[PDB]
């Protein structure tokens, strides 16, 4: 069961069915759910029924096309049309994650020159799968650049869970540990439970122990402490959108850390595949930043843990300053220096 | 009830019995339980039935004198002898807050000269008396010392609970949010949920709303982002151990909020009665660490949150050193620097 992230489990193409592994469920059991119309879909991404970046575009993505099918229509122009309406729709499940938008403008650019309806739909499903098996091959490639930061015995500090059920499989951010616990470099890994949501505890806890990966969990709050008293190595997370300046929004809590990675001069490194960046978008400040339900702070897993109407303010993201990142690693490599120049140059095709 | 703060609830003494307020049932109910022998003190304690520094110190002061009256005995010496197993007992509760210690140690010497044992015991009971009564009025002095440092309208930051339930009333750090509140002082509090115990989400939250304050709930790695976000413009937080350095012992997490102020230039404050103090360490390094059993953070009511088995680390404070800390907040005033030298002239009277 230690090779389970090298199995595609977060989402898989059934082609009249889209099946995802419920992570709303985890650690307790492991349920898989069979998505047949694009409700279900705006449901999953929406509850965080699936989550990570890279994942919820690929739901996403395979979700645009299964709904396509049912588009019953004569033209392509009027199947376009009807194709944008679903678009728009899914996108507007969660704003952060590039990786969404990104999968539905890909597959919305791939019949614009359609000149059938059925040539279209084929399309749409053909763009879907590539995109997920191009996700394969970059967590593979981000999983082995990153490993180069890291020398045996290193105790490595996580947030959020970036993971093989965020992406396809294999993952971004934790990709490294399942390498270099195959290379038997005895690496120590410190994962933030992540609140209120806790995707640190219970999936990156989780798939970690699965994989046989030394892994140790703690409070959010004892991020510092930890740091000095554990004498952690470095810091590595993923990203949900990456600004063309190096900005990063990611989980809440990574904007802590690197601040706190900083303080205790520990370098920072983001992970994240070409999907996860936005060109267009200048700066952190203008990522849109997602605020979610209150009553996700107020309880838990169930039950109160805060009184019924005490007002909270419930971030989803913050943004790190390119600035406290020592580097991100892509599937093309690791950037350190001047981010803008970086993430151009980076761009060529 | 806003004025529920201005009224012992934590602990109070009753001749033979000693009434809490169950802290564990916050704050879902409010129900109080009554202590009658030396192990009912440790099991609150141990069990944080009771908790925050001065609250158990008084406590445990008030079981010391309670369970002392069951020594059996005409000789002065054997009895200061058994008072001394009894103590070390209830001193082996916690290691981290010296007003346990203090407490503990205060009653003991006020025996010390004790011709009868009957004096001896009324003794304890009139010195345990007067340290809740002493820490009532240090309390009103701290947030009548402390509320000179903000103004209106403007954002505090908090963690753990330092208020009314964790002293003998009214309370530390959150002492100055209640003055404020009778006097029209438009304050919003910012309190962090303080995992893994929760003393911010069920306390802390609850106290304050139930006294008209306006609070708001975030989680701990909300902190960077909302410091920045909601422009905070301070920080305020209560005390376990500071040693003549200045260095104190708080609720995990207190370090990292510390270092993210110092971060964004906000001011960070650390508000303790003098029982707070510990002359005898010379810094943070000579202050045990508890650590507590790893289930507060796999699960929490029976809900677990994390794969049972997955190592834990799970201390229950952390130091946060003198240097990042813009002034400490005593029954004597504000200290802004220079602590020892400081200190050392406090405790000179
Ligand atoms: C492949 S994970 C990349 C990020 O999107 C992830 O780490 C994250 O920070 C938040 O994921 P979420 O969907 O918000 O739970
Ligand atoms: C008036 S309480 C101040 C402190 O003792 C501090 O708030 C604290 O950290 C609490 O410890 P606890 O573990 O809850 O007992």
């Amino acid at each position: 069961m230690t090779h389970s992230f090298a199995v595609p489990r977060s989402v898989e193409w059934k082609e009249t069915a889209i099946t995802i592994l419920n992570q709303q469920k985890l650690p307790d059991e492991t349920e898989y759910l069979e998505l047949t119309t694009k409700e279900d879909v705006f449901d999953a991404i929406v509850t965080l029924k699936v989550r990570g970046a890279p994942a919820i575009g690929i739901t996403a993505a395979f979700g645009l096309a299964l709904a396509a099918k049912d588009i019953e229509t004569d033209n392509v122009t009027e199947f376009r049309r009807r194709l944008e309406d679903i678009k728009q729709y899914l996108n507007s499940s969660r704003p952060t994650a590039i990786n969404l938008s990104w999968a539905l403008e890909r597959l919305s650019h791939s019949v614009e020159n359609a000149i059938s309806v059925n040539e279209a739909k084929t399309n749409l499903v053909h763009e879907a799968i590539q995109i997920q098996v191009e996700d394969e091959e970059t967590c593979r490639l981000i999983g082995q650049n990153a490993l180069q930061l890291f020398k045996k015995g290193d105790r490595i500090m996580t947030i959020c869970n970036a993971g093989s059920i965020a992406t396809s499989r294999y993952g971004t951010a934790l990709a490294p540990f399942y390498l270099a616990k195959q290379k038997d470099l005895g690496l120590h890994i410190y994962a933030c439970e992540t609140r209120p949501v806790l995707q640190g505890s219970r999936l990156t806890a989780w798939e970690l122990m699965q994989g046989g990966i030394d892994v140790t969990l703690i409070t959010d709050s004892m991020a510092a402490h930890t740091m000095k008293e554990k004498q952690i190595s470095a810091v590595i997370v993923g990203a949900d959108r990456i600004a063309k300046n190096g900005d990063t929004a990611n989980k809440i809590g990574t904007y802590g850390l690197a601040i706190l990675a900083n303080a205790f001069d520990i370098p920072f490194f983001v992970a994240a595949p070409l999907s996860t960046f936005d060109t267009k978008v200048k700066c952190g400040a203008d990522i849109p930043i997602e605020e979610r339900d209150p009553e996700e702070v107020r309880q838990i897993s169930g039950v109160r843990t805060a009184p019924s109407n005490v007002p909270v303010f419930n971030p989803a993201f913050d943004i790190t300053p390119h600035d406290l990142i020592s580097g991100i690693i892509t599937e093309k490599g690791i950037m350190t220096g001047n981010y803008e120049e970086e993430i151009e140059q980076l761009f060529k095709g």
